[PDB]
């Protein structure tokens, strides 16, 4: 391999300046940008109750 | 096999906390993201004609 | 190849309750968000025309 | 080839409706959208700055 | 090598009109991109806030 470890000690190396499950990292990205969406929807309506 | 038995097996045991026909989640996601475009304009629309 | 034909029969069979000549279906959801990210800014503009 | 002649012919034969040097038609698109996200920022500082 | 030497002296020849590590130029779009939905969300709070 060689190529292997080179890459996965590439990233421990860089990455020992982070403190996650890894998998949060991923989910968070994703399930955040669409939980925006919901946000800044629920958000609009909000400001629009308040104008009636 | 058993790389499959392996991949279908890990999720089935990772999914056992939802209750969807599959299909739906993926349809809704992308589904949902198109609905929310049109959704927040027919809002900003709305919110327009209330200022006229 | 067998293949096919019971693709292609899979679809018209599930696409039975639609009359669009396809190529509008894809070029309309494209076209369309990209065409709403344009219908919102003007939106906005229009919005503060009126503030002003 | 005969594969290439026939892709390469067929898109000079529908988009012998357009005027653009190719690199302007992708890069608009990408280039634009996030320039839409700056630009409804920009858009709704100014209505809040004239809120204040 | 020969293709490789090409790709990238077609890069450094059209990027000698930047001045970025490169690093910045990646973090920066997608970063910026998640920042902007955060920073609209505050944005529309503080508007709400306001409307009280």
């Amino acid at each position: 391999m060689e190529k292997v470890q080179y890459l996965t000690r590439s990233a421990i190396r860089r990455a020992s300046t982070i403190e996650m499950p890894q998998q949060a990292r991923q989910k968070l990205q994703n399930l955040f940008i669409n939980f925006c969406l919901i946000l800044i929807c629920l958000l609009l309506i909000c400001i629009i109750v308040m104008l009636l």
